[PDB]
C-alpha cells in the first residue's frame, strides 16, 4: 500500500504545517501536524477541557463505532517550545493520503497548554519519530508509520514542504518526479529516538564551504534551523545590522534587508536554503526589526534541522531495519 496527503502551511510565515486526517468510523477529518521530532499522535477532542478550545475541530469518540477505550492508558508530553498535552487514549481507524491503519492509539487530549489553545488551525500532532518515544503509560504506543510499515510498497515516508506554498507527504513510495538530481544518503542514529544524523559543513552565501561535523536532528515539527553559535555568528555577521535580542530572544536583522543563502552538506551533496527562507518577519506589527530563521541550539542540548532547512529539500525517512535519511535538492 502507499499514501499521499498535502501539507498546507498554516499562515504566511510558514509557521508550521498542517496535513488532513481521517480518524474514525464515519470519518472525522482533523488537521494535524506532522512531526518527526515526536512520537505521539494526539488530537483536540469532546475530552478537551472546554475554555482550552478555540476554534480548533475536534475528535469524538463516542460517535465512532470503530473506537475503543485502552482502558487505564494515559499520556503526557512537553516540546521544546515550551507547549504540552495530556490526556487518555483510545484506539481507532486512521487513514492519512489512502493508507489506513486499523487500531491506532488516538490519544485524546484532556488538557492543552496556552500556545495550543491560541493556534486555531492546529488540531494535533501526528508523530513519526521512532516509538521509543511515545508517552503512553503503562504500555507504549506505536507510530503511525510503525503501525503501517509492513504493509507499505517500501518502508518509507517522503517530506516535501513548501515554501509559502503546499507540499507533500508520501507513505510507502518515492516519488521520482519530485526532486531534481539524485537522492544523497546519510545514516541515522536512532539512539535518542529521533532521526539524528550528521551534516558534513556549510556555507553563508556564495562563501567557501566548510567541512565540519554537525549533529542535528531532522523534525518537521520545529519552524527553525538551530544550529551551533559559531555557526549562527557567522551567518549573522553578513547581515548589516543584524544583532542577538536578549529580549526577543533570538537573532533580529533590519527587515529591509536581502538575506543570504544557507548551505548545508549531506555527504557530498549540498542543499541550498535561500535567503528568503530565513526571514521570518517583523517581531511585532508594525515593526522593522525581522525576526531570523536561523537561530542557536546553545541551551536547547541539541542542533534541529527544522523546516527552514527541510523546506530546501525532497527528504527520505527510510525506516529500514536500520534506517537512514536521504536528502535531494529539488
Amino acid at each position: 500500500s502507499t499514501g499521499s496527503a498535502t501539507t498546507t502551511p498554516i499562515d504566511s510565515l510558514d509557521d508550521a504545517y498542517i496535513t488532513p486526517v481521517q480518524i474514525g468510523t464515519p470519518a472525522q477529518t482533523l488537521n494535524l501536524d506532522f512531526d518527526t521530532g515526536s512520537s505521539d499522535l494526539w488530537v483536540f477532542s469532546s475530552e478537551t477541557t472546554a475554555s482550552e478550545v478555540d476554534g480548533q475541530t475536534i475528535y469524538t469518540p463516542s460517535k465512532s463505532t470503530t473506537a475503543k477505550l485502552l482502558s487505564g492508558a494515559t499520556w503526557s508530553i512537553s516540546y521544546g517550545d515550551g507547549s504540552s498535552s495530556s490526556g487518555d487514549v483510545y484506539t481507532d481507524t486512521v487513514s492519512v493520503g489512502g493508507l489506513t491503519v486499523t487500531g491506532q492509539a488516538v490519544e485524546s487530549a484532556k488538557k492543552v497548554s496556552s500556545s495550543f489553545t491560541e493556534d486555531s488551525t492546529i488540531d494535533g500532532l501526528l508523530g513519526l519519530a521512532f516509538s521509543t518515544l511515545n508517552t503512553v503509560s503503562p504500555t507504549q504506543q506505536k507510530t503511525f508509520f510503525d503501525n503501517a510499515k509492513a504493509s507499505l510498497d517500501s518502508p518509507v515516508f517522503t517530506a516535501d514542504l513548501g515554501y509559502h506554498a503546499p507540499g507533500t507527504y508520501n507513505f510507502g513510495f518515492i516519488d521520482t518526479t519530485a526532486y531534481t538530481g539524485s537522492i544523497t544518503y546519510t545514516a541515522v542514529s536512532t539512539k535518542q529516538g529521533f532521526w539524528e544524523w550528521t551534516s558534513t559543513g556549510y556555507a553563508v552565501g556564495s562563501g567557501t564551504f566548510k567541512s565540519t561535523s554537525i549533529d542535528g536532528i531532522a523534525d518537521t515539527g520545529t519552524t527553525l534551523l538551530y544550529l551551533p553559535a559559531t555557526v549562527v555568528s557567522a551567518y549573522w555577521a553578513q547581515v548589516s545590522g543584524a544583532k542577538s535580542s536578549s529580549s526577543v530572544g533570538g537573532y533580529v536583522f533590519p527587515c529591509s534587508a536581502t538575506l543570504p543563502s544557507f548551505t548545508f552538506g549531506v555527504g557530498s551533496a549540498r542543499i541550498v536554503i535561500p535567503g528568503d527562507y530565513i526571514d521570518f518577519g517583523p517581531i511585532s506589527t508594525g515593526s522593522s526589526s525581522c525576526f531570523g530563521g536561523i537561530q542557536s541550539s546553545a541551551g536547547i542540548g541539541i542542533n534541529i534541522f527544522g523546516d527552514v532547512a527541510l523546506k530546501a529539500a525532497f527528504v527520505v525517512f527510510n525506516g529500514a531495519t536500520t534506517p537512514t535519511l536521504g536528502f535531494a535538492s529539488k
